[PDB]
């Protein structure tokens, strides 16, 4: 996200193909999730 | 780390020193995770 930037919509460019943008955030906010789900298992014990 | 760049490791580098590059994503993220601690802390108690 850091090396592109947003404009326009994929109905405009010709010749525009798919495929997956990194988002730096989002595995350090799911790195979090992970850890504040083994708060799971503290609240059944 | 905004006004910066990481290419390459410390080793390729002559003359490179060594020093704390700050992130200003670090402490922001570390108080709501405390934030987030602390909530699942009551989800336990």
């Amino acid at each position: 996200t850091d090396n592109t930037f947003v404009s326009g919509n994929c109905d405009v460019v010709i010749g525009i193909v798919n495929n997956t943008v990194y988002d730096p955030l989002q595995p350090e906010l799911d790195s979090f999730k992970e850890e504040l789900d083994k708060y799971f298992k503290n609240h059944t014990s």
